[PDB]
């Protein structure tokens, strides 16, 4: 997260770290056995690390659970990043409490100007790399579809939205992928792509989760 603030340990209890010997992507727990992340985070040998704050120190409250199957959306297109979403099923259910809790799926899409929280362990620097140890947080508004499309002409599908700041300086960045965008207590976005990090007129683009709620529900119910 570039331009953000330290969240405070376990203040974002639905955030997960997907790990394969290092943190590579964020994720959201949406019930005791299922995590939602981004399809471009897919790989095998994924360990879901729940209840984390410093990802480099075991501090208490951590639950490390192997991913039993990852389910990339069938229409995921890796050249457009359209339908960038994947569900990870956990090998055993997590124990839920105040430091590890699931976030709700939206019942409607959020309007332009809704203030949301984006969080993750990715790069904090726009020019160069600085990985944080602890979870970083950013409050950022959803941008109107016109300013999003004026920034990325031709690249925005209806499954995507921009959030952030046109003046630059604050944004998600590399290592934040797969992580949550929560607006009024509902998971509305998944961190996906952008042109670099926190550059002027280039906001982050996020998978629009309200379009996928029946898919999530139906895929979880059949698996
Ligand atoms: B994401 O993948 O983090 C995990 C990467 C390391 O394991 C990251 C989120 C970036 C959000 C920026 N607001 N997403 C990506 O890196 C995706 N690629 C891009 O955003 C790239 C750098 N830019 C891009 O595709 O657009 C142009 C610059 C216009 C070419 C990618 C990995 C899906
Ligand atoms: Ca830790």
């Amino acid at each position: 997260i570039v331009g953000g603030y330290t969240c405070g340990a376990n203040t974002v209890p639905y955030q997960v770290s997907l790990n394969s010997g290092y943190h590579f992507c964020g994720g959201s727990l949406i019930n005791s056995q299922w995590v939602v992340s981004a399809a471009h985070c897919y790989k095998s040998g994924i360990q879901v690390r729940l209840g984390e704050d410093n990802i480099n120190v075991v501090e208490g409250n951590e639950q490390f659970i192997s991913a039993s199957k990852s389910i990339v959306h069938p229409s995921y297109n890796s050249n457009t990043l359209n339908n960038d979403i994947m569900l990870i099923k956990l090998k055993s259910a997590a124990s839920l409490n105040s430091r590890v809790a699931s976030i709700s799926l939206p019942t409607s899409c959020a309007s332009a100007g809704t203030q949301c929280l984006i969080s993750g362990w990715g790069n904090t620097k726009s020019s160069g790399t600085s990985y944080p140890d602890v979870l970083k947080c950013l409050k950022a508004p959803i941008l109107s579809d016109s300013s999003c499309k004026s920034a990325y002409p031709g690249q925005i599908t209806s499954n995507m939205f921009c959030a952030g700041y046109l003046e630059g300086g604050k944004d998600s960045c590399q290592g934040d992928s797969g992580g949550p965008v929560v607006c009024s207590g509902k998971l509305q976005g998944i961190v996906s792509w952008g042109s670099g990090c926190a550059q002027k007129n280039k906001p982050g683009v996020y998978t629009k989760v309200c379009n996928y709620v029946s898919w999530i529900k139906q895929t979880i119910a059949s698996n």
